[PDB]
């Protein structure tokens, strides 16, 4: 589907056998997701953001679900105000920028 | 044109005559650029963002210049880690996102 930008472009996810809202940001490398309970081994790691650096956990292998298209990739979870899916699942769902 | 998501999507920008390359970023409702040098009065602003937030100065009706696109919006100056080209701008240049 297109989405113009007049509003925040939020999708809807499930992750995990949870539901949550994600922002579609190009501006992200990475997806992050605040409080969720995912499963098994993580590793620690630091994302830097405008506002300064937070420490996450790093789970690979994570299946999700963005809109309805199954794909399977790095989910990081971590304090963040809102949850973004970044450029490494965007890039799985076909996802382009146009103007 | 169309800009897939496997390279950060960059663009090349000119404002206050002055040139830079900034980050289309659906995630981010404002435009911000560290230290370029824009005329007239501003008012202190502060943006929150992954890591906290920071103080920045608020300058509206900037003309700039994005892709060879010449609209006008509000710009934020201050200490970010790289520069954003917001939704406020986007929508002026009629970028969608698709998939
Ligand atoms: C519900 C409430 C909390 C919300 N507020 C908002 C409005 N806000 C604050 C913003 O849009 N804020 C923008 C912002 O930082 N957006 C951010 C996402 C976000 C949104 C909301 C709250 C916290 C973080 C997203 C931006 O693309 C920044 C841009 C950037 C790139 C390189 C270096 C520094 C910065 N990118 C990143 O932080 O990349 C690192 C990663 C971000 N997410 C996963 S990895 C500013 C640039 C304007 C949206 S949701």
């Amino acid at each position: 589907p297109q989405i113009t930008l007049w509003q925040r472009p939020l999708v809807t996810i499930k992750i995990g056998g949870q539901l949550r809202e994600a922002l579609l940001d190009t501006g992200a490398d990475d997806t992050i997701f605040e409080e969720i309970s995912l499963p098994g081994r993580w590793k620690p790691k630091m994302i830097g953001g405008i506002g300064g650096f937070i420490k996450v956990r790093q789970y690979d292998q994570i299946p999700i679900e963005i809109c309805g298209h199954k794909v399977i990739g790095t989910v990081l979870v971590g304090p963040t105000p809102a949850n973004i899916i970044g450029r490494n699942l965007m890039t799985q769902i076909g996802c382009t920028l146009n103007f």
